[PDB]
């Protein structure tokens, strides 16, 4: 899978087990979105951006997409296992 993240910029600083800028997306996922439906509580760090909640640099505002190709990916993003 992946392309929607890469498409855009998810992917740009997001890989599936390695990572690059931030966290990748195996532990992005498996850190806070893989207890409940985190998907729609840690969708207001995507967009807030992180400062010292991993250790990387600070990631920009950025929430998926636009409108709704936006959430589509949040989906592909609780689907990475
Ligand atoms: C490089 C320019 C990045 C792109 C493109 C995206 N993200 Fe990112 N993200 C990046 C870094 C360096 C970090 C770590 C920041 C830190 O605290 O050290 C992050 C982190 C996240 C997180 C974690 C939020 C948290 O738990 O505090 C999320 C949920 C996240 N990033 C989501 C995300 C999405 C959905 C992106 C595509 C729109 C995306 N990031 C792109 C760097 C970069």
């Amino acid at each position: 899978d992946a392309d929607l993240a890469k498409k855009n910029n998810c992917i740009a600083c997001h890989q599936v087990e390695t990572k690059v800028v931030g966290p990748a997306l195996k532990d992005i996922a498996a850190k806070y979105a893989d207890k409940d439906d985190a998907a729609t509580y840690l969708a207001g760090k995507i967009k807030g951006g992180s400062s010292g909640v991993w250790g990387q640099i600070p990631m920009p505002p950025n929430v998926n997409v636009s409108d709704a190709d936006a959430k589509a990916l949040a989906d592909w993003i609780l689907t990475l296992k």
